[PDB]
């Protein structure tokens, strides 16, 4: 058998919490058990519903908004808050008083909501190679989340992506897992607070690690697809980023979509009670993710028993709530559900709700952490996300020196990417795959057109704004813009490496301002690195800015020198995922035997550097 180490070293039990679970559960029914374990969302939730059950947790998915209403005042949030809160409170129906928490999930910043700060997704983020960012990136969002009247939010992400090919890419901060490591337990304590006399205390939010485990390990990198490794490598690959959220206490974990060596996770009861409960030693709750109980063996829409038996806590059933809960009592009655299995979900679950101050707290709307709607978007927050997009810039290539560009330039701004926020910030914003995003969903954000053009303004230079690469004046250089489109899971599974494989527009554009002498910095947008030789050979400079979310202006902090010509940031980022040399390099990691990288994991070029990158192969495989 395989040996994993016991990471749930610091968190040590409040006495008192668990007297409180305790007495509550001595008194509990069956009903208002399994009442606890079971989460509504809400585009199918009424307030008579949660009065009837008392459900222990609803969820905000995202899509809809309280009260349909597609952008809503924080004083709208807190009066939904506030309605669900009264009516968990009403014992009338239900026969009990436990007040329920509303969740959310928080991408890159809270990420869902109209007004939210948008941070570099994940994988610029591991570029930056800065732990303390990580952990002020986790304080600003627990406040912003505080701000709508949400205590419960899903982050950080610890998958360690292994094939590019996944839609899911961006999420991971590195295919090395000690970066993950490195980072997972900053992330936790950012919004939970440290281990401590602050844990879960003021604005603080409880947390959710995700996923559990191996998702970024799929055969092909199939989204929700097959993880063929030994269960060696799924603890020393792919569980790294648990070890360090455990340890710093983190208060839930969200199991997994993928498929163990062709087991459904949530239905592996050796994963998720075995490894995670007994042997890691985590002491919270498990969360389900969206219907994923559907999918296990024997499991439908409506009833799932086997996820329950296998270990997970709170099924997230946002749908299917009212039948799933009348299946799952019968079951429990029927005895295929151990009593002892729902009173272990219950403790977990209410270990986390209690000690975060759900009985001592206020209603909603009166709490000291909703008194404060500027944190939503707050500037201090803004600030923050430009600091994390310099940081998270990777500098590929800078022929000849062309970067910093002076300020006092005559500029031409080119590409699809120039003035699109919704590029900038890809999937996971305001909507789930960010297509119909336009530059008015994102109030106080900045393109990077608009950051570069308020700089050269500033210095008295000139800039004009063109997608299509037209202009009247001769630029000094032209700065282009390009990317991939935004996308969320299986929407973003890609088969070939090669960047716009099948029409290759971007391409053309760089070309047609090489044939004109123009000299190009290609600013490249994506979740991922791509096969780009082609793009390559026709850029003097190309920086991988992967997707930096509200704050454009970072882009500008970076590739233009002061009013001064000074150089006002020098980029500092360094890959966390390898750069392919040739289009098939589909799993191409940092330690392999055959290990042969266009650039390498750490790679990155600076100011300080003269060097230059040469020709490239266009070949591709047939
Ligand atoms: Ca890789
Ligand atoms: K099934
Ligand atoms: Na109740």
């Amino acid at each position: 058998q395989v040996n994993w180490p016991y990471v749930n070293t610091k968190l040590k039990r409040d006495p008192a919490v668990e007297a409180q679970i305790e007495k509550l559960l001595a008194k509990m029914t069956i009903e208002q058990k399994v009442a606890q374990m079971i989460q509504p969302e809400i585009g199918y939730l009424t307030v008579e519903q949660m009065r009837k059950y008392g459900f222990g947790s609803y969820l905000n998915g995202g899509n809809t908004a309280p009260y349909g209403n597609k952008r809503a005042d924080q004083a709208t949030w807190l009066k939904y808050a506030d309605e669900m809160y009264l009516a968990a409170m009403d014992s009338t129906l239900d026969g009990i008083a436990i007040p329920t928490v509303w969740g959310t999930d928080a991408m890159h910043g809270h990420s869902n909501v109209y007004g939210a700060t948008l941070f570099p997704h994940n994988i610029g983020l591991g570029a930056a190679r800065d732990t303390d960012l990580i952990k002020r990136i986790g304080q600003a969002t627990a406040k912003e989340v505080a701000a709508t009247g949400i205590e419960w939010s899903f982050a950080p992400t610890v998958a360690v992506v292994r094939d590019d090919r996944w839609g899911r890419t961006y999420e991971s901060y590195s295919e090395d897992p000690d970066l993950v490591k490195r980072y997972a337990g900053e992330m936790v304590t950012g919004i939970q607070g440290d281990v401590g006399a602050d844990f879960l205390k003021g604005s603080n939010r409880i947390a959710t690690a995700k996923h559990f485990v191996g998702d970024g390990g799929t055969e092909r990198g199939v989204d929700r697809g097959n993880t063929l490794i030994d269960e060696k490598g799924l603890r020393d690959i792919h569980s790294a980023g648990y070890f360090s959220a455990i340890n710093q206490g983190v208060q839930s974990v969200m199991a997994s979509f993928n498929s163990w060596n062709g087991k459904r996770v949530h239905g592996d009861k050796h994963l998720l009670t075995d490894v995670l409960k007994n042997q890691l030693g985590f002491d919270g709750f498990v969360v389900s993710d969206w219907n994923a109980h559907k999918f296990v063996e024997g499991c439908d829409l409506e009833q799932c028993a086997q996820a329950i038996n296998a270990g997970v806590d709170v099924i997230m059933v946002p749908e299917h709530f009212e039948a799933f809960y009348h299946n799952t009592v019968k079951q429990v009655k029927a005895g295929v559900i151990a009593e002892s299995r729902i009173n272990d979900a219950v403790r977990r679950f209410l270990r986390a709700k209690i000690r975060w101050g759900v009985f001592t707290k206020s209603k909603p709307s009166a709490r000291p952490e909703s008194q404060h709607p500027q944190w939503l978007g707050a500037a201090e927050h803004r600030t923050l996300a430009r600091e994390a997009v310099r940081k998270s810039l990777v500098l590929l290539k800078n022929n000849e020196s062309i970067l910093p560009i002076k300020a006092s330039s005559r500029i031409l701004v080119a590409g699809k990417g120039a003035n699109a926020i919704n590029m900038q910030a890809g999937g996971w914003s305001v909507s789930w795959q960010g297509t119909d995003n336009t530059n008015s969903d994102f109030p106080n954000a900045t393109s990077i057109f608009s950051g570069l053009q308020s700089q050269v303004t500033k210095a008295g230079g000139k800039i004009t704004l063109s997608e299509s690469g037209e202009y009247t004046s001769k630029p000094d250089v032209a700065i282009v813009v390009i990317g991939e489109e935004p996308y969320a899971e299986w929407f973003g599974d890609i088969e070939l490496l090669e960047f716009q494989h099948e029409t290759k527009h971007a391409l053309a554009l760089l070309k047609q301002l090489k044939a004109d002498n123009i000299p190009v910095v290609t600013v490249f947008l994506s979740g991922r690195p791509l096969w780009v030789n082609k793009e390559l050979n026709a850029s003097d400079a190309f920086v991988a800015a992967w997707l930096p979310g509200s704050e454009g202006e970072g882009v500008a902090d970076v590739l233009l020198t002061n009013k001064q010509g000074k150089t006002q940031f020098d980029f500092t980022g360094k890959l966390s995922f390898s750069w392919p040399k040739y289009d098939d390099q589909f799993t191409l990691n940092l330690n392999d035997a055959d290990y042969d990288p266009l650039f390498a994991y750490g790679y990155g070029l600076t100011y300080q550097d003269n060097i230059n990158v040469p020709v490239l192969s266009e070949k591709t495989s047939p």
